[PDB]
């Protein structure tokens, strides 16, 4: 996270932090509790990763310092990624993992709800991104999780800040037309929660963007609403 500030531990309950043991354990992507068992994440935050074995979600967490050899994690049983998922910046950047063991929710760790589609038409005016990204391009994994305040854009706005791009409607964006706040590497697969009517919603899911924070180049989301029904499909056992 770029121009971000520490989070409150606890204030991002449904911000899980992604590592791979591979070859040695590091954070990965960020991700969002949905369902007890279910973590809503980035299609692209799995290129090379052959296995769900070599993956550990851990929740509850505030600073990876607090991760250890002797802490606990879920195992992750299932990799699902839309299938028609090709990269980040074509769309459908979505994934859903699915865990070993329940999630037992507490102030420290419970789900985000999805947005319905009866929101689409919603102002959101509160909106963070979260993650253990980088503070700059040239930088490294965060130990304290930030969070950064961003507004959204419409899609008509972004798409003229992206010309070689195409900007869908499964797509949603948010930055400052100055810049100085985004997501930036290792934020990837974060969740973008926008808070309306007391109620905190997954608008999005950090996906891409042109550098980190740059004038003019909002950073680019999957737009969560455009995919419950086939979050619910993926769900239903
Ligand atoms: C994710 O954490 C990041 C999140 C990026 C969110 N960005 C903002 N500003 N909100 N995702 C990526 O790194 C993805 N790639 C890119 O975002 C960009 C896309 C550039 C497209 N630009 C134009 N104009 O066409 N690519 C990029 O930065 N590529 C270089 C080679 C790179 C260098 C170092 C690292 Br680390 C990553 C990329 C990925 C490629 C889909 C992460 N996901 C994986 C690692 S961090």
């Amino acid at each position: 996270i770029v121009g971000g500030t520490a989070s409150v531990r606890g204030e991002w309950p449904w911000q899980v932090t992604l590592h791979t043991t591979s070859p040695t354990q590091r954070h990965l992507c960020g991700g969002s509790i949905i369902g007890n068992q279910w973590i809503l994440t980035a299609a692209h935050c799995f290129y090379g990763v052959e296995s769900p074995k070599i993956l550990r979600v851990y929740s509850g967490i505030l600073n990876q310092a607090e991760i250890a050899e002797d802490t606990s994690f879920f195992g992750v049983q299932e990799i699902i990624i839309h299938d028609q998922y090709k990269m980040a910046e074509s769309g459908y950047d979505i994934a859903l993992l699915k865990l070993e063991t329940t999630v037992n929710y507490a102030d420290s760790q419970r789900p985000i709800s999805l947005p319905s589609k009866g929101d689409r038409n919603v102002i959101y005016t509160d909106c963070w991104v979260t993650g253990w990204g980088y503070r700059k391009l040239r930088d490294k994994i965060q130990n304290t999780l930030q969070k950064a305040k961003i507004p959204l854009v419409t899609n008509e706005e972004c798409q003229k800040r992206y010309r070689g791009h195409k900007i869908t409607h499964k797509m949603i964006c948010a930055g400052y037309r100055e810049g100085g706040k985004d997501a930036c590497k290792g934020d990837s697969g974060g969740p973008l929660s926008c808070k309306h009517n007391e109620v905190w919603h997954l608008v999005g899911i950090t996906s891409w963007g042109e550098g980190c924070a740059q004038r003019e180049r909002p950073g680019v989301y999957t737009n969560v609403v455009e995919y419950v029904d086939w979050i619910l499909e993926k769900t239903q056992a």
